[PDB]
């Protein structure tokens, strides 16, 4: 069993949970391979063990309920193949896969989610429709509430439903008579699909994208979403009075529209969860990425910071005031937003929580770790254990 | 063979070299550990030394040569004789050397070949050991112009003991237990100050009291042996706008020398063989006077600078820390003591992955020691997928000799 050392108190753990692991990862003891971003009756076996997990978690194993729901599964997939989950197992699976996400750091969360249940969808149409109140019900006017919203799992023969964006809420990127972009680069393919696809481009840098759906074995159908529903932060400084003039704004619901929720041997390719920010997704990567916005230079200029050498820490002082930008801008028009050290500190609460529940947290080192201020957070100093538990959400590939 | 991103520009490469990996790592197909700090008969010597003999004629253009299978049957012969071999004087060079090339957790290997060795493989005694450091500091030291160096002790071989530095670095600051429970100086350091001690040191009570070498020639105790003031260049801090923070009265030295770690050549082992280069800003301003358990002078720094500490949101811890470095990087320069900050190294170090991918198919990294601890996503490193794996020749840790 993994001993895990806290370097800044200096107490000890043992990791039992990560006996549990499911499906292997990427390393060997030849080399770690931890850094890297991507990585037929068998579905009873994953069914069986889900559902022992339902019970254990109600203090129900070994019992009536128990004995009984284990024979209808089996009765389930002998008939038709496969089977469907009761309402309270879809709702304690999906809590289950976000509190195995190893690369989220809100899981002190985990407990705290709204699931609402597409299973009965049958056309692009319908996903709209759910997708609109889902969006609606987690934006709550800037008080934002954790949800999922599941449609149909997946079968043999028939066709998939996906969502083809990336996030239910995703900026434009254009290209130019000198092939750079124009909004955020890193949409630039979704951005040429929707065109394809009928939408007559914007030509701004915030444009927020329309979407588009895929009912099963028909092609993806364009959705241009209500601007009224898709609440943006416009974003200004609390004492740089010119921030606001570069007229910057981010969006208000972090929504993941592309991986694929995985309970208990089935498998749902459309699932959108959507919780809300932490400052340094907003600030430092999507505005600061150099293949992002790229925007660091631009407010260094404006801060009249020395930029002609790397050890004035212009880049670093220019990065943390983005940041004092978008905490403050979301914190002005109430949207709920959280810091990087309130978010550490709540995720070192988290671990020691699953330690006293479960015997350890499978968690990854390099995305827990805030991208600024790293070793000022207290999870720079806590090893950590990386393993994958179901169940799961897990990556998947693009639907073209 | 694993592909590697990076994910800034798009590049795509393979890594072809962890297919050579001999030694083992803490991970399995189950369970990553790569975020744990501490993850760890002749025939065996034969294959190894076998191994580096290769590596060496490589190196010198003469693979498959006569002398290099002259060298082979050589030290099997010497092996079956006296149970282990020695090297020649350039394969000394060569070792310590691919020794830094290999490290993963190093940065600034972008001067791998850039070393002063020094060879000290006749020392006798501690008292000549202590004279050895001597010179080793002044060399690398320079007057502030640092130059990077390494002195190779004798190494283990049966029926006599290890030669040691107890010291985990060669210049370190006492950590003194107070009255209350606190510590005084660097609490890195209680344990070593406290062996000092107990070896008949006198203490100071200073928080920058640099500490007597305690040196261990083998099968005899430690001995205690105190470095003159004159041989520790130091740097007073001070920021370039923030008049008040001289007066917190913060030095660092100029010179980082690490003195416990093992040098591993081709089946050989050197317990006593210290490196020493030069700073790279985030260690001293970030680690070592910002982490709660170092000195830990974030707060009271940013109560100085006049932020609002009641509320995280403020990033005030942020703010601060960048001064913090701010002073670092200003205080080495006026003082002509060689530096290199976060942003300068982090660049380099991804021209050697380059170089590393046509020379040899790849490069060893431990991706959460290369990423600095601030502005992490600002410097290159953060967007380089990595791969982490064991090399030989290879400095390795060993544990304490108490
Ligand atoms: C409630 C507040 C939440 C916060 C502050 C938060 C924060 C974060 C952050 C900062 C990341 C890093 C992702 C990146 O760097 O792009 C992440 C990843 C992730 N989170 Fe959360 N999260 C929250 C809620 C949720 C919810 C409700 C779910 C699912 C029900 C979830 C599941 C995930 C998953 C699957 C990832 C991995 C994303 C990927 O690998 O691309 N999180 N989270
Ligand atoms: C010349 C400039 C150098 C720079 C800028 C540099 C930079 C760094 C940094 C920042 C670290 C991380 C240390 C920590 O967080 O405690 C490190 C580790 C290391 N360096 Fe370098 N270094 C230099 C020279 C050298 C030399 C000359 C050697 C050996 C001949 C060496 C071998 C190592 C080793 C073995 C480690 C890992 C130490 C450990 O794991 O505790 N370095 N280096
Ligand atoms: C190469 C590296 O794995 C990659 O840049 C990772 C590092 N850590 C990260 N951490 C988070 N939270 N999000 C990310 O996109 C990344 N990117
Ligand atoms: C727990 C964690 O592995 C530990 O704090 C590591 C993280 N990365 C590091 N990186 C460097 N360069 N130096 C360190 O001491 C550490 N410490
Ligand atoms: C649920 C959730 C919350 C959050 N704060 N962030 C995310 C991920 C954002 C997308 N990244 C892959 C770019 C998801
Ligand atoms: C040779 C060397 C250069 C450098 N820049 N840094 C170090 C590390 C110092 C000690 N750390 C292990 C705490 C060593
Ligand atoms: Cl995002
Ligand atoms: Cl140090
Ligand atoms: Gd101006
Ligand atoms: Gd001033
Ligand atoms: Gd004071
Ligand atoms: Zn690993």
């Amino acid at each position: 069993f993994p001993r895990v050392k806290n370097w800044e108190v200096g107490s000890i753990t043992y990791d039992t949970l990560s006996a549990q692991a499911q499906q292997d990862g990427p390393c060997t003891p030849r080399r770690c391979l931890g850094s890297l971003v991507f990585p037929p009756e068998q579905l009873l076996s994953q069914a069986r063990d889900f559902i022992n997990q339902y019970y254990s978690s109600i203090k129900r194993s070994g019992s009536q309920a128990h004995e009984q729901r284990l024979q209808e599964v089996e009765a389930e997939v002998a008939a038709t193949g496969t089977y469907q989950l009761r309402e309270s197992e879809l709702v304690f699976g999906a809590k289950q896969a976000w509190r195995n996400a190893p690369r989220c750091v809100g899981r002190i969360q985990w407990g705290k989610l709204q699931v609402f249940d597409a299973r009965d969808c049958r056309s692009a149409q319908e996903m709209f429709t759910y997708i609109c109140n889902h969006i609606k019900y987690a934006t709550n006017r800037g008080n934002l509430r954790s949800a999922i919203t599941v449609f149909p799992q997946r079968c043999p023969g028939r066709g998939d439903f996906r969502i083809w964006n990336s996030q239910l809420v995703r900026y434009a990127g254009y290209r130019q008579q000198d092939g750079s972009v124009r909004g955020d680069p890193a949409n630039v393919e979704i951005t040429e699909l929707c065109i394809q696809h009928g939408w007559t481009p914007g030509n701004g840098r915030f444009d927020v994208l329309p979407l588009l759906l895929q009912a099963p074995d028909e092609p993806p159908e364009l959705f241009l979403l209500p601007p009224e529903l898709v609440l943006e932060v416009p974003l200004e400084h609390p004492t740089l009075e010119w921030f606001a003039a570069l007229g910057l704004r981010w969006y208000a619901l972090p929504a993941v529209s592309n991986m694929l929720l995985e309970i208990g041997g089935l498998e749902f390719p459309a699932a959108p969860f959507s919780g809300w920010y932490m400052s340094t997704e907003i600030g430092t990567r999507n505005l600061c990425d150099p293949h992002r916005y790229n925007i660091l230079e631009d407010v260094a200029v404006c801060m009249d910071l020395d930029t002609r050498t790397t050890s004035s820490l212009w880049k670093d002082k220019a990065a943390v005031e983005i940041n004092v930008a978008v905490l403050h801008s979301y914190q002005l028009a109430k949207v709920t937003i959280v810091d990087h050290h309130a978010a550490t500190a709540s995720f070192m609460k988290h671990l020691e929580n699953e330690q006293k529940a479960r015997g350890g947290c499978p968690a990854d080192w390099a995305w827990i770790v805030p991208p600024i201020s790293g070793s000022l957070t207290p999870v720079f100093h806590q090893e950590m254990v990386n393993y994958f538990l179901s169940p799961a959400f897990r990556y998947q590939p693009d639907p073209w």
